[PDB]
């Protein structure tokens, strides 16, 4: 998928987790976010004029998705343990990772 | 100063900005945060076993303070224009930069 679709998948599923009632719903939404993050990691930020994969800022862009995936995996661990409220709180702590990349590259 | 003192300078002055009443108080607190950020940038995160300055994660650590300084400068621009509420809102958007580095390195 393109960057807009992957970002709206992250966006929508973050809200699904917030309103979820059980661990299966949380787990399903996190699993979809993980895939969207790894897909988005293959893209480049539009406003970044230098798109070189070896450039420090493209390293930083891809690295940000590795951090997000790691936090998604932390939340999935809690969901798989049945800890729904804890997993929802872990998903809330994703937001600063989203907002940080956005402020930096948009 | 050491890392703890610089971090508590960032912490305390973020609160000063929140409770400030005029542009001079906001400007003064942001100016002190800027200095603390550049000082902290010379340190290393304790839990990072590899302290090599050329290593990707030390590059990332120093880069995070460049981003924070840039956001501080954005807030200072607003404070210097007399835009107190706007500068306070810009300072609130620093928090995700703080929380992001913390989750990544602590
Ligand atoms: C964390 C869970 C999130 C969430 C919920 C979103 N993102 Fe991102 N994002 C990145 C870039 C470069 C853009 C700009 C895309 C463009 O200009 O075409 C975006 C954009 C968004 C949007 C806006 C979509 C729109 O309608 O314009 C939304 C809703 C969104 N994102 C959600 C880059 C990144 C990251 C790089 C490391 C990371 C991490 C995130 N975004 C994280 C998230
Ligand atoms: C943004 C404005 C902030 C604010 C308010 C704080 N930080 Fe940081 N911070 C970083 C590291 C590696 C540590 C660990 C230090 C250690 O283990 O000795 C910290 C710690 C803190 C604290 C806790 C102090 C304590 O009593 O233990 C506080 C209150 C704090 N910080 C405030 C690293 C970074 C960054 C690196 C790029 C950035 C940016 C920030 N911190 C940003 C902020
Ligand atoms: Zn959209
Ligand atoms: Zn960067
Ligand atoms: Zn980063
Ligand atoms: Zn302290
Ligand atoms: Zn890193």
């Amino acid at each position: 998928a393109d960057l807009e679709d992957n970002m709206e998948t992250l966006n929508d599923n973050l809200k699904v987790i917030e309103k979820a009632d059980n661990a299966a719903q949380v787990k399903d939404a996190l699993t979809k976010m993980r895939a969207a993050a790894l897909d988005a990691q293959k893209a480049t930020p539009p406003k970044l004029e230098d798109k070189s994969p070896d450039s420090p800022e493209m390293w930083h862009f891809r690295h940000g998705f590795d951090i997000l995936v790691g936090q998604i995996d932390d939340a999935l661990k809690l969901a798989n343990e049945g800890k729904v409220k804890e997993a929802q709180a872990a998903a809330e702590q994703l937001k600063c990772t989203c907002n940080h990349c956005h402020q930096h590259y948009r």
